[PDB]
């Protein structure tokens, strides 16, 4: 009496774990687990983190909203308006999680114009 | 003697179709939500037994990215963009675990257009 149905009630006769073994058995039996598949080798969290995530915030455009607006749209590319509003909505984040070099690049640009920047 | 092993040889005793029916049954019983994992996990296991799991990969669209993109979205139905990226992200799997006939069908289509396909 090995009917399809009988098997259904059979799976509901054992525990989930016991079932996991079942399904697993076939995998090995029919050896349907060794062809190509994908890698996806996610390693376990390990110390030694990087530090390349700097955020450049704009506090005050200063007496050079013009140059600022340029630096803004220049660093991003938002519409003149968007950029305007952004600055007008100070403080406003310029960039988030950008390379230090880039952060300092714009920063120095702001300074050259005479604006207040924030590095965090 | 209602062992698990015995259930293993049971699947290896019946035809893939009979196994499909089974899984399909449980799918409803235990629910398609709870069995979903088993269904997708067993989906390939069953097909493998029929030796009807061929993978069609796209290596190079060739000098006919147009026709290719068509074949792609045509074989799948992904957004124009998605398809574009896919092709541009070669190699890219077009189909996975499909009938040989189907695999060769698209393959020949690619050739007709003049593209490089991969069958594995």
């Amino acid at each position: 009496s090995i009917t399809k149905d009988q098997i259904i009630e059979a799976v509901a006769a054992m525990s989930v774990m016991d079932v996991v073994e079942l399904i697993s058995a076939m995998e090995e039996k029919f050896g349907v687990s060794a062809a190509a598949a994908v890698a996806v080798a996610a390693g376990p969290v390990e110390a030694a983190e990087e530090k390349t995530e700097f955020d450049v915030i704009l506090k005050a455009a200063g007496a050079n909203k013009v140059a600022v607006i340029k630096a803004v749209r220049g660093a991003t590319g938002l519409g003149l308006k968007e950029a305007k509003d952004l600055v007008e909505s100070a403080p406003a984040a310029l960039k988030e999680g950008v390379s230090k070099d880039d952060a300092e690049a714009l920063k120095k640009a702001l300074e050259e114009a005479g604006a207040e920047v924030e590095v965090k």
